[PDB]
């Protein structure tokens, strides 16, 4: 039942509506990025509301979570689109927005993209399964609240735990959920760094011709400076 509903509300492609058929550019390869990430956001909050037991939580606690957790979402599901499509060859962040070394150099983002093929490659190496890469996924929107508290901590920490027991019924061992936290761990200090470099270019935007979307634009400003700030802090297995 719980794999069946994983299975059913995965987000499909996602374009970014690049121009390839145009000279690379900075301005241009991260106003894409931007784009395709407001994108992604609509389908991670539609994915998100489906996902067993979300309702459970309270309403104000349920935008907080996708929100702060986004980042690492996306992160993690475009690593595992370049494992499955091109064996971590290339950075697969759309169909119309492929990444090869020369294209990280120009984004600026050149660290954070090799981490993120990195992981990419993580995928082949721990012979990551689809559905443990599934229910990984849900568990990485329960992996960032903030120190302060949610509206509603207890009801947040009972559906994290059962994510969790979803876990270790797919991998039923102990190794095994040893290389999977480990991974899954290994997520954040990547947005983290996509996170502040994030936030920089939007507080600069305006004198490299990048464009932000309305949406972006206010989780940016909003709740990104309270993580970088050290309000909402990942929740680490290790
Ligand atoms: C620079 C920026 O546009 C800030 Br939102 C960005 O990180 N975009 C973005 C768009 C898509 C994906 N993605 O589909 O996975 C990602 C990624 F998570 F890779 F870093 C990042």
């Amino acid at each position: 039942i719980f794999l069946n509903v994983l299975e059913a509300i995965e987000p499909g492609v996602v374009c970014a509506g690049h121009d390839n058929n145009q000279p690379d550019s900075f301005a241009a390869l991260l106003s894409s990025l931007n784009e395709l990430g407001e994108r992604q956001l609509v389908h991670v909050v539609k994915w998100a509301k489906a996902l067993p037991g979300f309702r459970n939580l309270h309403v104000d606690d349920q935008m907080a979570v996708i929100q702060y957790s986004w980042m690492g979402l996306m992160v993690f599901a475009m690593g595992w689109r370049s494992f499955t499509n091109v064996n971590s060859r290339m950075l697969y962040f759309a169909p119309d927005l492929v990444f090869n070394e020369y294209r990280m150099h120009k984004s600026r983002m050149y660290s954070q993209c090799v981490r993120m093929r990195h992981l990419s490659q993580e995928f082949g190496w721990l012979q990551i399964t689809p559905q443990e890469f599934l229910c990984m996924k849900a568990l990485l929107l329960f992996s960032i609240i903030p120190v302060d508290g949610l509206k509603n901590q207890k009801f947040f920490d009972e559906l994290r735990m059962n994510y969790i027991k979803e876990l270790d019924r797919i991998i039923a061992c102990s190794r095994r959920f040893y290389q999977l936290t480990k991974l899954l761990d290994s997520v954040q200090p990547i947005a983290r760094e996509l996170h502040q470099f994030t936030f920089d270019l939007l507080i600069k935007s305006h004198m490299v011709s990048v464009d932000f979307p309305e949406m972006m634009a206010e989780i940016i400003s909003v709740q990104v400076p309270k993580i970088l700030s050290g309000k909402v802090k990942p929740i680490y297995f290790h």
